[PDB]
Formats: structure tokens, C-alpha cells, sequence
């Protein structure tokens, strides 16, 4: 049995939570319960593969910055989630990617960059930005919806694909 370490992050009301909720519990929140930190430890099946993945949802909310360190420096893999119809000019994403590569002292830290709520209503235009962006920045795309499980298994297991190729490198 193979472990992965793997950190959601992003800004708060994005849909981490909702997001880890639909993986490990096959269930949409359909609620905010604002998170502090909850951590998860959980043997899924991807690729045939016998996997561990010790997953810890983070706070977006600004008034828990100072935890972030502390997870960067544990975390093997990060999904980076936004709103795709809520894209701030990537501030977050941007601030949160270069955070984990200062703290890592890394470049090439396996990392998703997740385009969440794609069930609201999105622009075609944020849609490719997004694509544009991942594709600057070296990594993969998925767009998700926690409300219909769009994207969900896609974005954990492309990250521990990510994982796995690291460590093979
Ligand atoms: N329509 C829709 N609503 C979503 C989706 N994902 C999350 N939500 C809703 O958005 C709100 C915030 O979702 P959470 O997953 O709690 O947000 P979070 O990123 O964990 O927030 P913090 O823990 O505070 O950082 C909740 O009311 C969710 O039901 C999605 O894909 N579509
Ligand atoms: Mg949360």
C-alpha cells in the first residue's frame, strides 16, 4: 500500500470541503460549514493501485493564514481550487502556488489547478483562461462541480498520478 499526502487549498467558500465531501462520502454539502482544518485517511483504488491518501482540507478564510506553513511543509500534492466563474484575476491561485514553492524550496511541487461550481453559470472566456494558465504553469486543468461530481475523482487522481511520476523522476 502506497501513501500520498495531499493538501486542498484556496480561497475560503471555493469548495474544498465540498469537493473532499464528494470523494469520500458521495454526498454535495449543499452547505458552508467553514472550514479550520480537518484531516482524512482514506485507501481508495486508483489505477489498480492500493493507495492511502492522508487528505487534509484547509481554511481559506484569511484569519487562519498562519497555519499555512505548517501543511506545505507536510503536503506531497496540492490542489489549488477557485470558483472558475469567480476567478479574482488568479490572485489566489497565484499567492497560494507560490507559498508552496517558497516554503518546499521547490519548483516543481505536484500541484492541480481546480476550476470548481462549473455548474454556475461561466463565461467561456474565464473557462479558457483557465485552461491558458495551467498551461503556462506547468500543470493540469480540471474543471469540477462538487453539485454533480463533475471533475471530482479526476482532480484527487491526477494529483497522485502527479505524485507517483515525482517520485519515479
Ligand atoms: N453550486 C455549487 N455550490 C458549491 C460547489 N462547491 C461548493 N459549493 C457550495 O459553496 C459553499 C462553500 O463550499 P465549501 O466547500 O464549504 O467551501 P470551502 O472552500 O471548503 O471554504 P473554507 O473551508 O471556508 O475555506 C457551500 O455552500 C457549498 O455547498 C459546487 O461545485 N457548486
Ligand atoms: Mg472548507
Amino acid at each position: 500500500m502506497t501513501e500520498y499526502k495531499l493538501v486542498v487549498v484556496g480561497a475560503g467558500g471555493v469548495g474544498k470541503s465540498a469537493l473532499t465531501i464528494q470523494l469520500i462520502q458521495n454526498h454535495f454539502v449543499d452547505e458552508y460549514d467553514p472550514t479550520i482544518e480537518d484531516s482524512y485517511r482514506k485507501q481508495v483504488v486508483i489505477d489498480g493501485e492500493t493507495c492511502l491518501l492522508d487528505i487534509l482540507d484547509t481554511a481559506g478564510r484569511e484569519e487562519y493564514s498562519a497555519m499555512r506553513d505548517q501543511y506545505m511543509r507536510t503536503g506531497e500534492g496540492f490542489l489549488c481550487v477557485f470558483a472558475i466563474n469567480n476567478s479574482k484575476d488568479f490572485a489566489d491561485i497565484n499567492l497560494y502556488r507560490e507559498q508552496i514553492k517558497r516554503v518546499k524550496d521547490s519548483d516543481d511541487v505536484p500541484m492541480v489547478l481546480v476550476g470548481n461550481k462549473c455548474d454556475l453559470p461561466t463565461r467561456t472566456v474565464d473557462t479558457k483562461q483557465a485552461h491558458e494558465l495551467a498551461k503556462s504553469y506547468g500543470i493540469p486543468f480540471i474543471e469540477t462541480s462538487a453539485k454533480t461530481r463533475q471533475g471530482v475523482e479526476d482532480a484527487f487522481y491526477t494529483l497522485v498520478r502527479e505524485i507517483r511520476q515525482y517520485r519515479m523522476k
